[PDB]
């Protein structure tokens, strides 16, 4: 009863589609984009495939940033708690997921970097089950840095290599 697994972009495991239709008027918007195409090449880097942005149509999967409540999901029950979410990527309105801003954000980092998580998302986007505790970038503030010193270990390239490249 959920065999279902259609695909409008190019869907094949392989290639995943990432677009932002909208922000949050807070901080540079650039900078909530930027840091997404920084991130996605985290994967690459390690992986053969390729993560593209269309300036507009359909994508693999809908990022949407908001606070309080946003409709979908039984709205966020605030600041705390969860930091954010993602549904089953694959179907028509599931892999359109959203972002919690219900908590402060900073591009300069200190609170909650939108960065690191940004990896660690993108980690259950390729079905990766979660691991024990091999120091990985799920582990909350596994190496607490700036974006342009993200640097992921040996123990968080062990579990990815599971796919042998
Ligand atoms: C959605 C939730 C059940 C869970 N994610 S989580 O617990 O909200 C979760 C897990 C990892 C990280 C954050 C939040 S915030 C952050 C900053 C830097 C690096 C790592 C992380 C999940 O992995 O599914
Ligand atoms: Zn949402
Ligand atoms: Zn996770």
């Amino acid at each position: 009863m959920f065999r279902e697994m259609p695909g409008g972009p190019v869907w094949r495991k392989h290639y995943i589609t990432y677009r932002i239709n909208n922000y949050t008027p807070d901080m540079n918007r650039e900078d909530v984009d930027y840091a997404i195409r920084k991130a996605f090449q985290v994967w690459s880097n390690v992986t053969p495939l390729k993560f593209s942005k269309i300036n507009t149509g359909m994508a693999d999967i809908l990022v949407v940033f908001a606070r309080g409540a946003h409709g979908d999901f039984h709205a966020f029950d605030g600041k705390g708690g969860i930091l954010a979410h993602a549904f089953g990527p694959g179907s028509g309105i599931g892999g359109d997921a959203h972002f919690d801003e219900d908590e402060f954000w900073t591009t300069h980092s200190g609170g909650t970097n939108l960065f690191l998580t940004a990896v660690h998302e993108i980690g259950h986007s390729l079905g990766l089950g979660h691991s024990s505790d091999p120091k990985a970038v799920m582990f909350p503030t596994y190496k607490y840095v700036d974006i342009n010193t993200f640097r992921l270990s040996a123990d968080d390239i062990r579990g990815i290599q599971s796919l042998y490249g």
